[PDB]
């Protein structure tokens, strides 16, 4: 049976799975769950994923409720032996380490900021506080890239797919002027054909946030190529 | 060389790694990083881990900066063919999915609550708000346990090691009386020889939080 992806493309971790699906030409059925309309609290979706989060994948009997498990599962099933989720143990641990950085640090901080805008309205958010927390994530990713061309080594891996979507979301608000390696890496990701899967949801998230939060992102911040 | 574990046993993800190390008899060199003195910001540790977090594992040239990668790495290198990190793909993805639940949901929410204490003082924290967020996590784990004795199936896995330490930390503040499956699972986890690895750090966290929070946990 073909994988079923419950999704809202405004979500960065959803867009990471959409990028992998495009990169590998995976046939997947998409089922939209509108997060800003609260459809993730619908009783049948809650029964499927009590964390009420997207992406959720159903593939046969398997139900995955975290983008990072979804990326790993799809790579193992549709890129066997590939370099996205590498075969050598130490290389694979490095990718796993960076996936968890995305989950535990970069996404956590971007979610904290964006959730505050939705709950409080932009004018009531302590933007300076979130600028510090997210610039700290920029600094860390800049350090990762001072060693390798890609986040987890010399070539594109699942870590880049996970990180680039949330990075593009942070960068709607906060500029990358001071981060040359991060800008070089982001520019290169934007040249990838798979990056087309990030574009639509990023823009829909931009429009939704500006509406619900009653503000405008500074147009000069976002890196476009 | 033997793995090096940078740790502060007050950290629940540290304690998860300590439990696995004891369960598998792994010979490791422990290096204490006092989080309450800010030693995670010392220049050499920051150079090692820019996220300034424990646990951090150095194993040869490999540097891991997240407990969930460390658990998987140590299981793969020291417990090949074990049940903690199952070899069958569907079972392994199930364990991975629960490891990420611990990272993304349970630990996130407990960390939000504990950080609010250290920042604001216990007397100023919106306790009811965090009670709702953390009770929601209890409700989810209770459902995870409906058809299995452990978090990811009929056997103990890495998911149980990761979740039990944070669970015990949430349980400093919020009791398990209303969750029969979760309470029975936690009691069973406490019978493990390896659970002794959780005991010392949990009580150190209690004592440290209560002094800095100028409060006492209801437990
Ligand atoms: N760590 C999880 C994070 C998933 C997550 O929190 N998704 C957000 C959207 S970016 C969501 O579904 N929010 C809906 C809700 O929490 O109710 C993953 O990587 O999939
Ligand atoms: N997702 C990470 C979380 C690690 C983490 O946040 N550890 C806390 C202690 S519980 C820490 O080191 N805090 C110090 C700091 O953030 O400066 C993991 O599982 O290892």
């Amino acid at each position: 049976p073909k994988p079923i992806l419950y999704y809202d493309e405004r979500s960065p971790p959803v867009r990471s799975c959409l990028m992998l699906i495009k990169l590998l030409d995976i046939d997947v059925e998409l089922r939209f769950v509108n997060l800003f309309k609260g459809e993730q609290f619908q009783k049948d979706f809650l029964a499927l994923n009590p964390q009420h989060s997207v992406p959720t994948l159903v593939h046969g009997d398997l139900v995955l409720t975290d983008s990072h498990a979804i990326l790993i599962h799809l790579a193992e099933k549709f890129d066997e032996g590939g370099s996205l989720w590498p075969q050598e143990h130490a290389e694979r641990m490095k990718v796993l380490n960076l996936l968890l950085f995305e989950c535990s640090f970069l996404f956590r901080r971007d979610s904290d900021f964006m959730s505050a805008i939705v709950r409080q309205g932009f004018a009531n958010v302590d933007v300076a506080h979130h600028e510090r927390k997210l610039t700290e994530a920029y600094i860390i990713m800049e350090r990762y890239l001072e060693n390798s061309d890609f986040m987890a080594g010399p070539q594109l891996t699942l870590a880049d797919l996970s990180i680039v979507t949330t990075l593009s979301t942070v960068n709607l608000m906060f500029p990358l002027s001071q981060f040359p390696r991060l800008r070089r890496w982001f520019t290169a990701m934007q040249q990838l054909d798979a990056y087309e899967a990030n574009c639509s949801g990023l823009e829909k998230l931009r429009q939704t946030m500006e509406s619900v939060g009653s503000f405008q992102f500074p147009s000069s911040s976002a890196v476009v190529t």
